[PDB]
């Protein structure tokens, strides 16, 4: 993550941000759509998720400068992910989810440039997570 | 429904319209959670079908005092439902969905009252679309 890339993903969060609590939930219809079998995993209140969700998305972007900072506690998450069935496999058709509800939510508003950066971000933070 | 019924649906409204594009998308989660096979049929972006579905509980309660005058509105919905696949045992499916949605997004918010008199303005409209 370059300097340029940190960038986008501040300036994008500041438009992610006011919408989250929808851009969340669209994911989760987005997601359980695009792949029906994974639906069964989520068994908490939707509404509930989706807020812990974008908050870790929020703490992304405030550690943005230096996400190393972040090893542990993405560690701990991603222990926590297997212990609720997810595999390897779920955490590209997750990001790839995300990254379009951001985008069909925000439209223009969310660059190519933006969803290559948060492309990045993601990834990495799922390597991390799966270790 | 009679009068209190309809005071009922006039001023929960209060508190689902500030909260019906969230409240919608989670209905969409919640409704492909509960029955995969019906997210086949929604084929346009789910944020631009949530503002639709909205809009339209947003008439009806415009309409509150006299549904019997939305009745064409509602026959024309139905007829373009049948052609998008729609049948008649979804209507249930949809209408507790709905209902559980708005009372998870609102919790104690929603009154037991409240949601009584929605159940019934559902059940009128789901009446009214398959008649
Ligand atoms: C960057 C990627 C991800 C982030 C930041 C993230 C974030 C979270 C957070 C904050 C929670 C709350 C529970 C906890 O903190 O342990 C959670 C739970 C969960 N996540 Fe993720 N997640 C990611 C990727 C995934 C993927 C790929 C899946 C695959 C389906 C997934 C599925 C789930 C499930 C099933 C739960 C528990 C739901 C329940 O409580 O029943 N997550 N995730
Ligand atoms: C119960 C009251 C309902 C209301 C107020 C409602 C509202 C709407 C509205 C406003 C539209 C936009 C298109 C149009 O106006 O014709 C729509 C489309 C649609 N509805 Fe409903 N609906 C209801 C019930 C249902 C049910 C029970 C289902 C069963 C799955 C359903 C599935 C769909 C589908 C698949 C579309 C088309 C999505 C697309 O554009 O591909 N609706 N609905």
């Amino acid at each position: 993550i370059d300097q340029k890339e940190k960038e986008l993903i501040k300036e994008s969060w500041k438009r992610i941000e006011p919408n989250k609590n929808e851009i969340g939930l669209l994911f989760y219809a987005n997601l359980f759509k695009e792949e029906p079998t994974v639906s069964v995993l989520f068994q908490n209140p939707i509404s509930s998720q989706s807020r812990k969700l974008m908050q870790v998305l929020g703490i992304l972007v405030q550690g943005i400068d230096n996400l190393e900072g972040l090893i542990p506690t993405l560690q701990d998450l991603g222990r926590r992910h297997k212990q609720y069935g997810v595999v390897d496999s779920h955490y590209p058709l997750v990001g790839d989810c995300l990254l379009k509800s951001i985008q069909e939510y925000l439209g223009q508003g969310f660059t190519e440039e933006a969803k290559a950066a948060w492309t990045k971000v993601y990834g990495i933070a799922a390597q991390v997570m799966t270790a």
